[PDB]
C-alpha cells in the first residue's frame, strides 16, 4: 500500500543515477570467484550507449519508476533487473532503456519511442526479452515447437540433446511424438520389442529436470503432443497423475492432445475408435480433415489397430482433466484449416501454453516471440468529462510499433539451435497479445458478460490484427515479403476471418489492406497469438490475459482496486464488508447490501458461465492469426458439464479448446 | 542328475537333424505379426553353409551334445540357441558350428578346427559372440570403454546418445567423467552455477534403464570412473546406497575409482587431500605418476581446491564398499606404467568388470573381445597311470587358435558407433582368459593355497601369454603389425613382465619370441585380460574365473563333483554328511570325520586368507597384458581388515585392486 512509494525510493538511494554509468558497471563486470570477465551488455549495445550518452541519459524520465505497484515492482526487483554482487545495479527505467536498445540498434529514434511507451506502460515484452535484450548473447524468445526427429534411437537422442540445448537457455517447449512406435511394436535391428511411449517420456522428463534453465535457474517445462489414435494414449493422458506405479508417470511434463474432429464425431455418435502404432498406420499425422478420415478409416477396416468404444477413451480423458487439470486440448483440424502457414506442410502441435500454432519438422524448430499490449492504457475521459471512452486510434498506432519491434527481435535474436534460426528466418512468425482485458471492462463499467463488453472484445481485437498486418505490410515493402509467402492464404488475399467464413466487424478499412498485402506481401507468416502473460501482467499491474478476475481479493491482502473505490463512494465500505470477502473467496455476490450493478461488474470467473467465456473466445478468434490460451473454470464439475464445454467450443471451431482446467 | 541325459535327448526329438537345413529355416524366417522378413543368418554365412553343405553336416559329431550338464545346457537352451516361434531351432552343436563359421568365413579349415575344440570343450567365446556370430549384423564384443566427449551440454548429450546406441545392441560400458565441472562451478553462457555430477549421473542411469539391450532384453549396465580428487567424490562413491535422499542416488550404475598412488600415500601418511573441480585444476587426468604429483601438488599449494583429511575420504570409501560391495578400485598409475598402449596417451578408466585397460578418448571408444580357455581340459593321466599331469604343450597350441580367432572377430565385427571401429581397427586389442582354475587345482589334488598350485598358476599363465604373443606375431608377419605398434613398449622388446621388473618363469623360450616381435611386430596392441566368465563357465560346467570355490554345495541342490566322489571312495558319504553341508554353507572344515587332506583341498574362498588370493593375483599379473577382475571375500570385515587388502595389493603393484566386495 505505502511500501511501494517506500521500497522503490530505497533502491533509488542504493543505485547509480546516470544510465551510461550503469552500462559501464555491467559491461566491465568480473566474476570474483573465478577472476573471469562476465560482461552483461554486448559490444554492439555498449558502443551504442557510449556514442549517445548525452541523448540517452536525458531521455530517462526517472519519475516514471513510480508507475509500478507493490508486487509489480518487487517482481522486477527479485528476478528481472540485472544484478552486480547480489546487489541490484539496474533501476527499472534502466532495464527498459536497455531493452529498447537491445531491440532497436542504431535507430535511436525507434529506441526512444519504444522506451517512452514501455515507461508510460502502453505495452511490454515477454520475459525472455526483458531479461536478455541488449546482453551478450540475447535469447529473447519465449517458446519452441520441436519435432521428434525420427522413429529411432539416433532420432530420439538427437531430439533429446536439442531439448537440453534449448532448455538450457530458457524457452518453453512444445514437442510432438506422433511417430514413436507404440508398446510392443517390432524392432528389426535387435529382434526385439518396444516398451513404448512411457519410458521415452521418462527420459525427457529427466532431461527436463537436469537442465534447469542455464544451471540453478528454473527446472525445464515441456508440453508433449499426441493424437488420440496412438496406442499408448491411455498411459499418455495419465502422465501427471497423483497415485500409483511411479515407474509409469512423469510429473514434470504436460500432456496435450492434438485432437482430430473424427474423434469428436465418434464420441458424440457413440461409435468406435481405433488405436494404432505409427508403424502400422503410417502417415496419420501428415494430413488432416477429410484426407485424414479417408486414410484413418481405411487403416481401420484393414484390421491394423485395436478398436474400443470412442467413449472409453473420452471418459479416460475427462477423468484425467478433472484430477490434474490436463491434458490440454488443441483441435488439429481447426488449426490446419485456418493457418496462414498451411503451404508449409501439416502443423503437428502447439506450444507449452497452447497459443502458438506454427509449422515444425525434424530440421525446422518453430520459434515465437511475444509482446502484450496494455488494453487499459487507451481508456480516456470523453470530450465533456463525466464519462469515459476507448481510443482505438492510439491502440492501432501502438500495435504498429510492437509489430515493428517484434521484427527486429527476429533479426537480433540469438538462436540456441540451428533448426530454430532456419525456421525463424524463413517464416518470421510474430506473436502479439493483450493484457488488462478484465481491467478495461471494469474501468468502463461494462460487466465481462454484457453486450457492450462483447462488442468491445470484438473491436479491440479487430484493430490489433488490422494494425499488426498493416505494419507487417509496410515492412515487406521495405525488406521484401517473408520467403515462404508465395503460396499462402495471405498471398491470395485470404485473411484470418475469411477462413472462419465471416465478414470482419468493419471498424477498419479491410478492403484497402488486403489490396496492399496481395500487392506487396507481408513480412510475417503470422502475427497474433494472445498468451498467458502471467509474469508481465504482474509487473504492469493488470489482470492477466483476457480471462476475467478469479477473485476480487488477492491473498498481505489486496482488494481489487476498481471495486475498492466503488464501495467507499457508495458509503458502504466498513469492516463487515472486508470480512465477507476474506473466507468467502472474494465474491461480492449475494451480499447483504451491495448494489446489483456492482454485483454485475465484479463477477468472479466461476460466476461467468463457461458458455459466455467460450463465445467471446470464439468471437476474438476470427482475428487471431494463431490460437489462444483458453483456460476453463468450473466449480461443481460433473462428467457431462466438461463434455459440453469441449463439444460447444469444438463446434465453435476453436483451435485451442482447453488449456488448463481449474476446479472445485 | 539324470534330467540332463533326458532334457537334452528331448530337444533331439523336437529339432531338425541336418545342419544346412537349420540354416535354411533361420535364413528364410519371417516375423508373423508383421509379415516382415527377419533372417537370423547373414548372406555371407548362409552362402558359405550351402556351398559346403556335405562337408559341414558330416563334421557335426552329435554325440557331443552330451558333454553338457544339467544347468550347463538349460542355460544354452533358455538364452543362447536361436529360436523360431518361441520354439528352439538350433541344437547346441548347431550354435557352435554357426559360431565357427561366423568367425572363420571361407577358411573352412579354421572353421572345422574351431568347431572341434568348442564341442570337445577346450575353450569358448564370450556371450556376445555366441549369440551373434554368423548372424545379420554380428556384434560379438562384450565391452566398451567410453570417453566423456567434453565439459558441455553438447558433449554430455553426445556421450549420452553414444551410450544409448551402444547399450542398444548389448555391450557393457565403462564411461569416465573426470572432466565434468563439479557442483557449484561457474557457467559462462547462462551466468549460472552447476548442480554438479549427481544429476548428470541420474540422466545416464535413466538412459541405462530405457535402453534395455535392444528392447525387452536386458537393462543396461554402466561402470562409471572418477579420480578421488574430483570434488563430487563423496556423493559419487555413495551412488549405490540403500537409504535416503532418493534424488541423490543412482542404483543401476556402478561407481569405480581411478586411484592415483598419491592418494594411497596420503592415506597411509595420515596427511591432507585436496578436492578440485576439473575447471579449477585442468589436466589432472591427462597424466600420471610423477608428472601428476608435481602438478596436483602445485594446484594444491595454489589454493585451488578444498583440502580435507586424506583419511576422511578413505573412511567414506571403505564404508561404501562394506555396504554396497562397490566402488571398485583400479590403480591408475599401475595401469599406465605397465600398459603396452602407453604410446597412445593416458588411459583414463577400466571397463565394467575391471579387466580391460585400453586407451579411450572423445573420438576413440575402446573395444574388447573375449574368449576363455578351459584349464581342466588339458589334464591327463600320466605315462603310467595312477597319477595325473598338465599338458602345457596343448594349452599353448590351443591359446594360439583362440588368439587367431579373436583377430577375425575384430575384422568381421559389426560396430555400433564409429568411435569403436576407429579405435579397434587402429590398436586391435584382444582379451583371452581362463576358466576351471579351481577345478584344475582340485583335479590335481593341489589345494588352492599350496606351493604346487602357486607354481601351476604361474606356469599356466606363462604359456597362455607366450602363446598369445607368438601367434599375434605370426599374424603381423602375414598382415602387418597394428598401425600404432611403432613406439610401443613392445616395439622396443619390453614385454609385460619386464615392466613389472621380473625375469619370466622360463618354461618357454622368451628370448626368441622377443627377437621376432622386435623384428616383425605383433598384430595386437594387447592380448591377455582374464574376465568374470560368469555366463560361459556355467555352460562348460567349470567354476568361474580364477576365483576358488565359494561353496562345495550349490543350491535342486548340487554338491561339488570332485569332492562328492572323494567322500564315497573314503566310505564316509552317508546322510549326516549331506546334512552338515546344507545349512552350514558347504564348508567341509571342522567336520566330525573327514580326512585333513580333503579339508585342505576343498576350502571355501572365505577360508582362503585374502593374503594368499592377492599373492597369486600378483603372481599371474606379470603375464597379464591388461588387468584382471579380482573379487574379494571377507567374513568378519573390520575397517582395518579392508584397509590392508587394499594397501597390500597396491604395494603388490596390482592394476585392479578390488572388483567386488562380497561380505558377511
Ligand atoms: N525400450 C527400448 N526401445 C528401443 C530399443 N532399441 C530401439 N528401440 C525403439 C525406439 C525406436 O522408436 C524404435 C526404432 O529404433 P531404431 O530405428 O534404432 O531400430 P532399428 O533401426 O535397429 O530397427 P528398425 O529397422 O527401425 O525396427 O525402437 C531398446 O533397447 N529399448
Ligand atoms: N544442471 C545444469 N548444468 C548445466 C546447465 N547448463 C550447463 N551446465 C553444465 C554442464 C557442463 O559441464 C557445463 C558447461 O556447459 P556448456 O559448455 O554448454 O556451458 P557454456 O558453453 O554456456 O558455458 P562455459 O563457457 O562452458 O562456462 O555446464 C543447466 O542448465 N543445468
Ligand atoms: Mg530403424
Ligand atoms: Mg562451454
Amino acid at each position: 500500500t505505502l511500501a511501494a512509494r517506500i521500497a522503490i525510493s530505497n533502491l533509488h538511494k542504493q543505485t547509480t543515477k546516470q544510465f551510461s554509468k550503469v552500462v559501464e558497471d555491467l559491461y566491465r563486470y568480473v566474476n570474483a570467484a573465478t577472476g573471469k570477465p562476465a560482461p552483461m551488455i554486448s559490444d554492439d549495445v555498449y558502443n551504442i550507449v557510449m556514442e549517445n550518452k548525452d541523448k540517452l541519459n536525458s531521455a530517462i524520465v526517472y519519475d516514471r519508476d513510480f508507475q509500478y505497484s507493490y508486487f509489480g515492482f518487487k517482481t522486477l526487483e527479485r528476478s528481472y533487473l540485472l544484478r552486480i554482487n547480489g546487489q541490484v545495479a539496474e533501476r527499472p527505467q534502466h532495464l527498459i532503456m536497455r531493452v529498447a536498445l537491445g531491440i532497436h540498434g542504431r535507430d535511436i529514434e525507434a529506441a526512444l519511442e519504444t522506451y517512452n511507451l514501455m515507461s508510460l506502460k502502453y505495452f511490454t515484452h515477454a520475459s525472455p526479452t526483458l531479461f536478455n535484450a541488449g546482453t551478450p548473447k540475447p535469447q529473447m524468445s519465449s517458446c519452441f515447437l520441436v519435432a521428434m526427429k525420427e522413429d529411432s534411437i539416433e532420432g530420439i537422442y538427437d531430439t533429446l540433446k536439442e531439448c537440453a540445448l534449448i532448455s538450457k537457455t530458457a524457452g518453453g517447449i512444445g514437442l510432438h511424438i506422433h511417430n514413436i512406435r507404440s508398446t510392443g511394436s517390432y524392432i528389426a535391428g535387435t529382434n526385439g520389442t518396444s516398451n513404448g511411449l512411457i519410458p521415452m517420456i521418462r527420459v525427457f522428463n529427466n532431461t527436463a529436470r537436469y537442465v534447469d534453465q542455464g544451471g540453478n535457474k528454473a527446472p525445464g517445462a515441456f508440453a508433449l503432443y499426441l493424437e488420440p489414435w496412438h496406442a499408448d494414449i491411455f498411459d499418455f493422458i495419465d502422465i501427471r497423475k497423483n497415485h500409483g506405479k511411479e515407474e509409469i508417470r512423469a510429473r514434470d511434463l504436460f500432456p496435450a492432445l492434438w485432437i482430430p474432429d473424427l474423434f469428436m464425431k465418434r464420441v458424440e455418435e457413440n461409435g468406435t475408435w481405433t488405436l494404432f502404432s505409427p508403424t502400422s498406420a503410417p502417415g496419420l499425422s501428415d494430413c488432416y480433415g477429410d484426407e485424414f478420415e479417408a486414410l484413418y478409416t481405411r487403416y481401420e477396416k484393414e484390421g491394423r489397430g485395436k478398436t474400443i468404444k470412442a467413449q472409453k477413451l473420452w471418459y479416460s480423458i475427462l477423468e484425467a482433466q478433472t484430477e490434474t487439470g490436463t491434458p490440454f486440448v488443441v483441435y488439429k483440424d481447426a488449426c490446419n484449416r485456418k493457418s496462414n502457414q498451411k503451404n508449409l506442410g501439416v502443423i503437428k502441435s502447439s506450444n507449452l501454453c497452447c497459443e502458438i500454432v506454427e509449422y515444425s519438422a525434424p530440421d525446422e524448430t518453430a520459434v515465437c516471440n511475444l509482446a502484450s499490449v496494455a488494453l487499459p492504457a487507451f481508456i480516456e475521459t470523453s470530450e465533456d468529462g463525466k464519462t469515459s471512452t476507448y481510443n482505438f486510434k492510439k491502440l492501432h498506432e501502438i500495435a504498429k510499433v510492437v509489430t515493428r519491434n517484434l521484427n527486429r527481435v527476429i533479426d537480433r535474436n540469438y538462436y540456441p539451435v540451428e533448426e530454430a534460426r532456419k525456421s525463424n528466418m524463413r517464416h518470421r512468425p510474430i506473436a502479439l497479445g493483450v493484457q488488462g482485458l478484465a481491467d478495461t471492462f471494469m474501468l468502463l463499467r461494462l460487466p465481462f458478460d454484457s453486450e457492450e463488453a462483447r462488442l468491445l472484445n470484438i473491436q479491440i481485437f479487430e484493430t490489433i490484427y488490422h494494425a499488426s498486418m498493416e505494419a507487417s505490410c509496410e515492412l515487406a515493402q521495405k525488406d521484401g515479403p517473408y520467403e515462404t509467402f508465395q503460396g499462402s492464404p495471405a498471398s491470395q488475399g485470404i485473411l484470418q476471418f475469411d477462413m472462419w467464413d465471416q465478414k470482419p466487424y468493419g471498424m477498419w478499412d479491410w478492403d484497402t489492406l488486403r489490396k496492399d498485402i496481395m500487392k506487396h506481401g507481408v513480412r510475417n507468416s503470422l502475427t497474433m497469438a494472445p498468451m498467458p502473460t502471467a509474469s508481465t501482467s504482474q509487473i504492469l499491474g493488470y489482470n492477466e490475459c483476457f480471462e476475467p478476475v478469479t477473485s476480487n481479493m488477492y491473498s498481505f491482502q489486496v482488494v481489487n482496486p476498481y471495486l475498492l473505490r466503488d464501495l467507499v463512494d457508495l458509503g458502504i465500505w466498513d469492516e463487515g464488508m472486508k470480512q465477507y470477502l476474506i473466507t468467502q473467496n472474494g465474491s461480492i455476490q449475494g451480499l447483504p447490501n451491495v448494489p446489483q450493478e456492482l454485483k454485475d461488474l465484479y463477477k468472479t470467473v466461476w460466476e461467468i458461465s463457461q458458455k459466455t467465456i467460450i463465445n467471446m473466445a470464439a468471437d476474438r478468434s476470427v482475428y487471431i492469426d494463431q490460437s489462444h490460451s483458453l483456460n476453463l473454470f468450473l466449480r461443481a464439475p460433473t462428467m457431462g458439464k466438461l463434455t459440453s464445454m469441449h463439444f460447444y467450443g469444438w463446434k465453435k471451431g476453436l483451435k485451442t479448446g482447453m488449456y488448463y482446467l481449474r476446479t472445485q
